[PDB]
């Protein structure tokens, strides 16, 4: 199980980077870490993706680049995208 405020709480310091790109923080990085080992399961990445996508759609200044680079910038294998137009549904 996971919460849309454990999702969202653990992007928390990636704001800055999502809104402005360039280089994300240590904190943020430790984020995206903290997203990857808490969505071992196929209906928790669901879950997380679910809660990005909502977050995307409500945070209007996420750049959708900076969106889709923050795991390789962070240098995370985080399976799940971050976009308010993803279908979360066809997540592995």
């Amino acid at each position: 199980a996971v919460s849309c405020g454990q999702v969202d709480t653990s992007l928390t310091p990636c704001l800055t980077y999502l809104t402005k790109g360039g280089t994300p923080s240590t904190q943020c990085c430790s984020g995206v870490r903290s997203l990857k080992s808490m969505t071992g399961t196929k209906a928790d990445r669901q879950a997380a993706c679910n809660c990005l996508k909502q977050a995307a759609a409500r945070y209007q200044g996420i750049k959708d680049a900076a969106a889709a680079a923050l795991s390789q910038k962070c240098g995370v294998q985080l399976s799940v995208p971050i976009s308010r137009k993803t279908d979360c549904s066809k997540i592995s």
